[PDB]
């Protein structure tokens, strides 16, 4: 009934990739069921070099939300990632995702949000994906046709993540200094940087840019550099139909909604996918999806 291995292959490739495709790629096909017809079956993934399909019934009032997919990990700490020696297991099943709250940014609730930021990281060495975690005061929240808002020290919050990113590269190998700026896709060059945000059903599309104006330096000054009065909202415009981050492509879906809606946000889990490769190379990224919803809460998904 449920047979899987512990085996996660990691390469080069994107546009054909892996599992990661495939988790999305599906994990939408997913999101189109709830209810529609009169008939029978789709399919169920990722495991041993085959494919389930999972066949419904029914004819021709509460509801959970996902017809047919599920969750579930192993035990044994807070968190790390891999390398691990695994033993016991868990039940679970329900997904009502669309119905809350999301980001690409940053995750919602904190759940014992310590003042020591945490820099929670799945290792792949190099090519790899983190999660910063502090208590400090940031909020989020958004309104109507498409434009947010926010409270908090995120200038300093972001020197705490600078602060915080600081003590685990511990002297490489030579004397140096290090310089800090920001890109997502790979093959081609936009220019902008996206955020998305979920509350209430309806995936909300956000062109947040003064946001993601820095550049990092190790030791610097300001004095007799620039000065501006530039503030912050966040000029979202809607996408039902999905222009695409990581690949200039499309998607869509079907949310109810409250007429007058006003979305809003817990913060802190702020995310990263830092490209270090070897020469002159440290790349955060900001593209972490569905997956970490639960992976925010068990330590790593385990679907299928
Ligand atoms: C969904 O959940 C949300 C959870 O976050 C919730 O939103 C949050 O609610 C709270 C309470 O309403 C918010 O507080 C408000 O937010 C404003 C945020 O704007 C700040 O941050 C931005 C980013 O940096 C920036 O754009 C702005 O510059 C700004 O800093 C606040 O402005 C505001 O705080 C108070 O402002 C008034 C007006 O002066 C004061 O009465 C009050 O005390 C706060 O600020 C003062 O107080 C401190 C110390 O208390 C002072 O040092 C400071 O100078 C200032 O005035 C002073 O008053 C004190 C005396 O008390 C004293 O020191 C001096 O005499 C001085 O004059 C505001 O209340 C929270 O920020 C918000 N989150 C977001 C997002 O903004 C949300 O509502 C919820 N949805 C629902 C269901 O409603
Ligand atoms: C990845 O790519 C980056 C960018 O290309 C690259 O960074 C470059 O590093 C080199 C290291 O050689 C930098 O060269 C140095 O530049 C400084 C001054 O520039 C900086 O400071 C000013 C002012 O703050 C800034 O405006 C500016 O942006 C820079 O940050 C020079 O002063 C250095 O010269 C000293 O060292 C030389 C040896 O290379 C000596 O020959 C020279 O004499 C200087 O020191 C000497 O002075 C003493 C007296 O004061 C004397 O007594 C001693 O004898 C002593 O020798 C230095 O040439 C370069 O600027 C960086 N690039 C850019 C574009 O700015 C990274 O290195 C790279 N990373 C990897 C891993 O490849
Ligand atoms: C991380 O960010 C840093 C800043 O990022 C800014 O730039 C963009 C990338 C945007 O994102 C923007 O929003 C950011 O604010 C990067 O540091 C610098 O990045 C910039 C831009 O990429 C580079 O700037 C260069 O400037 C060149 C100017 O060339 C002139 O050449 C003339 C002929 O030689 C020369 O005369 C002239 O003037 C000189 O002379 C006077 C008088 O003697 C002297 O005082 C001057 O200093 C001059 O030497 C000019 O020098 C331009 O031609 C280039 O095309 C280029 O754009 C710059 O290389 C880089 N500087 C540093 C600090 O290395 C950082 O690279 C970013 N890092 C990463 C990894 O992305
Ligand atoms: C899988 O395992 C994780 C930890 O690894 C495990 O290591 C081996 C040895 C295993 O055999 C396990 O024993 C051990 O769990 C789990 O993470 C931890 O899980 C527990 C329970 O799931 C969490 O405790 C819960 O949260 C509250 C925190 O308090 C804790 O600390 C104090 C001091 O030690 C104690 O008083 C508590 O017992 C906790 O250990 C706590 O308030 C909760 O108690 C409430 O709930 C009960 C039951 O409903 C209720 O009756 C009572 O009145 C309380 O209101 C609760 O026990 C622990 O915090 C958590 N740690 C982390 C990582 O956050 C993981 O949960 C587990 N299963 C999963 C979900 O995969
Ligand atoms: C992951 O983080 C948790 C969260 O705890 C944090 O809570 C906040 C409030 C801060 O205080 C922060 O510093 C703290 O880490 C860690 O959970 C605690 O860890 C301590 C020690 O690491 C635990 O105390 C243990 O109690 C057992 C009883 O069975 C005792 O035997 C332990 O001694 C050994 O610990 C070794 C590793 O620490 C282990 O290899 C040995 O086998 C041996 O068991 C130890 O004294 C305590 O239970 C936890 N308390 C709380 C508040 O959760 C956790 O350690 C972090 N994970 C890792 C891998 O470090
Ligand atoms: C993370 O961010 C990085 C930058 O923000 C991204 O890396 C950059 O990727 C682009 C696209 O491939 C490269 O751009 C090319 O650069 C070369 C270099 O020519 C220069 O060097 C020679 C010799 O020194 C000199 O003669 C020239 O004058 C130039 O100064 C150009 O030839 C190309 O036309 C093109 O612009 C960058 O090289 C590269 N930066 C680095 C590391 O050098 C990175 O892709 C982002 N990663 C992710 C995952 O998003
Ligand atoms: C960042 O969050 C903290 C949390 O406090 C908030 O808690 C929630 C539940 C809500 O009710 C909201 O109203 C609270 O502000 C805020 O920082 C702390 O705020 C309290 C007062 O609200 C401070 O206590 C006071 O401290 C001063 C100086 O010591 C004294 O004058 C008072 O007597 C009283 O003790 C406390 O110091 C603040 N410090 C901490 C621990 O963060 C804060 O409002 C919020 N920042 C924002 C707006 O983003
Ligand atoms: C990022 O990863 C690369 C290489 O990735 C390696 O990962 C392991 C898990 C295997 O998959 C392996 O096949 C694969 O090559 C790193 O390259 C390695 O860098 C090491 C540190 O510089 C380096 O080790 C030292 O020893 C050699 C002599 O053996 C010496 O010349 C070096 O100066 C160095 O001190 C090693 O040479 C090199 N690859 C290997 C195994 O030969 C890369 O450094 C990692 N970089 C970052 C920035 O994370
Ligand atoms: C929450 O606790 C931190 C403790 O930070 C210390 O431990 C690690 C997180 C590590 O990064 C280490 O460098 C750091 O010292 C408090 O920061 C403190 O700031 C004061 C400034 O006077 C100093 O005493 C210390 O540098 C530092 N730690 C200690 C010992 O407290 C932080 O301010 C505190 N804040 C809250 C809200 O709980
Ligand atoms: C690379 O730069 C570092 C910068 O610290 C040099 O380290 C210094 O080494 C000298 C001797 O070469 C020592 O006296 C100092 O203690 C070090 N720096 C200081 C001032 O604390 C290192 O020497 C350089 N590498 C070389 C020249 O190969
Ligand atoms: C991958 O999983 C298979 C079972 O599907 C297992 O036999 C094998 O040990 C794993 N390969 C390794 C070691 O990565
Ligand atoms: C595949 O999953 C479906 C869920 O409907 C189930 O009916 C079927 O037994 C599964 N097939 C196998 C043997 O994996």
């Amino acid at each position: 009934h449920m047979e899987l291995a512990l085996n996660v292959t990691e390469s080069f490739d994107a546009w054909e990739n892996t599992v990661t495709e495939q988790a999305i790629e599906d994990v939408w096909q997913l999101f189109e069921t709830s209810i529609k017809p009169c008939v029978k079956l789709s399919p169920l993934c990722i495991g041993a070099g085959h494919c389930n399909t999972s066949i419904i019934q029914e004819s021709c009032f509460r509801y959970c939300a996902p017809p047919g997919y599920a969750l579930l990990r192993c035990n044994d700490t807070n968190y790390s990632g891999f390398m691990p020696k695994c033993s016991k297991v868990v039940v679970s099943s329900c997904t009502r995702m669309m119905e809350t709250q999301t980001s690409t940014w940053f995750g919602f609730n904190g759940t014992r949000a310590e003042n020591r930021t945490y820099i929670y990281w799945h290792g792949r060495d190099n090519r790899t994906i983190i999660s910063l975690n502090k208590y400090y005061n940031l909020t989020m929240k958004c309104r109507g046709a498409g434009w947010c808002w926010f409270g908090g020290n995120w200038k300093d919050a972001i020197k705490e993540m600078k602060q915080t990113i600081v003590k685990h590269p511990r002297y490489t190998g030579t004397n140096n200094t290090d310089k800090i700026n920001l890109t997502a896709p790979r093959g081609g060059d936009p220019e902008v940087t996206f955020m998305w945000t979920n509350c209430r059903g309806e995936f909300l599309y956000c062109k947040m840019n003064w946001f993601l104006n820095w550049v990092e330096d190790r030791d610097v000054t300001n004095q007799r550099p620039k000065e501006r009065h530039r503030r912050n909202y966040v000029p979202c415009h809607i996408r039902q139909i999905i222009n695409t981050w990581h690949k200039v492509g499309k998607n869509v879906y079907l949310p109810p909604r409250e007429g007058d809606l006003t979305c809003n946000s817990t913060v802190t889990s702020l995310i990263a996918n830092i490209d270090w490769t070897d020469g002159n190379q440290t790349n955060i990224t900001m593209s972490a999806e569905v997956a970490e919803l639960y992976r925010l809460e068990l330590g790593d998904y385990k679907l299928v």
